[PDB]
């Protein structure tokens, strides 16, 4: 297919941080009993089904 633009990402300048634990609901599910309290992160990525 068709294909230009080299991603417009940041620079290697600096590797930007890492988490240290996602959480098991938030992460897929979505939402957590915990809230924004809870201990792990939430970080919304997006995956694919298939
Ligand atoms: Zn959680």
């Amino acid at each position: 297919g068709s294909s230009g633009s080299s991603g417009c990402c940041l620079p290697p300048a600096t590797h930007r941080p890492h988490p240290t634990s996602i959480c098991d609901n938030f992460s897929a599910y979505g939402w957590c009993p915990l809230g924004p309290q809870c201990p792990q992160s939430h970080d919304i990525s997006g995956p694919s089904s298939g």
